[PDB]
């Protein structure tokens, strides 16, 4: 009996996806899954065992430490063989870092009004009982720079940190598409032969930078904005963007859109990926447009930004982060088509020739293992 543990599932989140893929290639092993989560939105495999965890605190913090809890007691009377999370707190044998280092995010930028809050003290403890010395937690980790600012902040024994591969599933591969892909994809979504598509993936729009896509976008010269339209798509809330799309007079140009099934008929049609968040752990999103082809626009903030550069396959904006520069880089890929047309080819070379999809087999290794 392997246990998973996810405070929320839902079909539009890395966290989730990677969980599903990784819980999938444990049942799929043989072992029995079992998940407990607050809520679960989408379809669930008839394979798992699915058991909401009742709730009643106002604030996510506290929220979290009452499923925690009831987790806890839970598994005294009902025991699993293995518990693995997907968000940091107490009793896991195996942790999936999908998200930054806390403490490195706090020491960085924020301050003492910041960590006077109960929500502070609560996602610090959590993440200290994962990643503290003296405990067993295998820790599966996305990239070295979240290694290096846990061992900063934890001092966590080398040895419980393992990094995995990246784990894009193999949908949204350029070769996995129907024939005439980006013609019939871009016919779907309403976008004419002659327009530039500009994507934009995930459910954090503030997060992941959505307002300076859309500062690029408005900085187009008049001829090229007016050709051009950017797709924002994800479960957040558009509202706060809208109003900065009609800020800049830019509102027909974006298309907001909730959680998508079909990312990856959407980076079969788009032009160039734009993702220039400011934090991203890892970022699928930016793997899934190399395996698309498509050419991408990201920050080096991000985890898999590094990727972009490997691939030769777009531009990686540096920190201190230039709207300027995010903007110049956008006009002259859009303006230089032969430019966008070897980093695609680029792209796809990268994905044909390097492993961007094994992680949930050395994962669901790490977790069975013994
Ligand atoms: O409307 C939508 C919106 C998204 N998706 C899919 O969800 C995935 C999003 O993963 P991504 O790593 O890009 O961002 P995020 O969801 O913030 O992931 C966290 O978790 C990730 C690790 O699990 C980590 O990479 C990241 O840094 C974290 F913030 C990616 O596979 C999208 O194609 C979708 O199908 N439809």
């Amino acid at each position: 009996i392997v246990a998973f543990c996810l405070y929320k599932y839902f079909p539009f989140g890395g966290l989730q996806r990677d969980f599903m893929r990784i819980a999938s290639t444990v049942a799929a092993r043989g072992h029995h899954v079992r998940v407990y989560t607050q809520s679960w939105e989408g379809d669930c495999p008839k394979a798992f065992e699915l058991i909401q965890v009742p709730v009643k605190s106002h604030t996510n913090h506290g929220r979290n430490a009452e499923y925690y809890a009831w987790v806890q007691n839970h598994l005294k009377e009902h025991p699993a063989d293995r518990v693995v999370g997907f968000n940091k707190m107490p009793g896991l044998d195996v942790y999936f870092a999908a998200d930054v280092c806390y403490a490195e995010k706090v020491a960085q930028e924020k301050g003492f009004l910041y960590r006077l809050t109960s929500r502070y003290r609560h996602y610090a403890a959590f993440e200290r009982a994962t990643f503290e010395q003296g405990k067993s937690t295998k820790l599966m980790m996305l990239t070295d720079k979240q290694i290096a600012d846990f061992q900063k902040h934890y001092q966590t024994e080398p040895e419980r940190f393992q990094i995995l591969p990246p784990g894009i599933y193999p949908d949204r591969k350029y070769s996995e598409q129907i024939p005439n892909s980006r013609e019939i994809y871009r016919q779907k979504n309403g976008i004419k032969e002659q327009q530039n598509l500009l994507l934009q993936v995930g459910s954090d729009f503030g997060r992941k930078g959505v307002d300076r896509s859309i500062e690029a976008l408005a900085s187009l010269p008049e001829s090229l904005r007016h050709n051009t339209l950017l797709f924002v798509v994800g479960q957040d809330k558009p509202r706060k963007f809208e109003a900065l799309a009609e800020k800049l007079g830019v509102r027909s140009n974006v298309h907001f859109f909730s959680g998508r099934n079909d990312v990856s008929e959407l980076m079969a049609a788009a032009d160039l990926l734009l993702h220039p968040a400011y934090q991203e752990a890892a970022g699928i999103v930016l793997l899934e447009a190399i395996t698309a082809g498509l050419p991408v626009l990201t920050t080096a903030v991000c985890g898999y930004a590094h990727y972009i550069a490997d691939a030769n396959c777009g531009t990686v904006i540096a920190e201190p982060f230039s709207q300027e520069q995010l903007n110049e880089v956008l006009r002259k890929a859009l303006t230089q088509s032969p430019l966008r047309m070897a980093w695609a080819e680029n792209a796809r070379h990268y994905a044909d020739t390097q492993d961007l999809y094994s992680l949930p087999e050395k994962a669901a290794d790490i977790i069975t293992g013994g």
